[PDB]
């Protein structure tokens, strides 16, 4: 009983750590998180800032997604964010991702009521 609200939570949000994602974070994270349980996820973004901030990007400029859709807002403000990227070698169920971080505006698709973010299209 996962609400696609809830799921991006899951999958893309990190308030906690102020951002200081060791080499191991994306390792760990992307396990915890349960992002390789059926396959290791290839990309995955970790965002940084509080829930609110996330969610009022909502609110914030309207830009095409990468699937044609419309739904989809950039984030004003650059936004402290963890991208993990499959490494080459990676072969599940032991998937290994390089952590790298980046300070760079967000792109989210958002649905619903309240109207909020259910899937990370890119930073930019
Ligand atoms: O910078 C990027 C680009 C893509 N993705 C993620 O990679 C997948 C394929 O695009 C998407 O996950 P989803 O299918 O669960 O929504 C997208 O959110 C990221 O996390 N960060």
């Amino acid at each position: 009983k996962e609400t696609a609200a809830a799921k991006f939570e899951r999958q893309h949000m990190d308030s906690s750590t102020s951002a200081a994602s060791s080499s191991n974070y994306c390792n760990q994270m992307m396990k915890s998180r349960n992002l390789t349980k059926d396959r290791c996820k290839p990309v995955n973004t970790f965002v940084h800032e509080s829930l609110a901030d996330v969610q009022a990007v909502c609110s914030q400029k309207n830009v095409a997604c990468k699937n044609g859709q419309t739904n989809c807002y950039q984030s004003y403000s650059t936004m402290s964010i963890t991208d993990c990227r499959e490494t080459g070698s990676s072969k599940y169920p032991n998937c290994a991702y390089k952590t790298t971080q980046a300070n760079k505006h967000i792109i989210v698709a958002c649905e619903g009521n309240p109207y909020v973010p259910v899937h990370f299209d890119a930073s930019v």
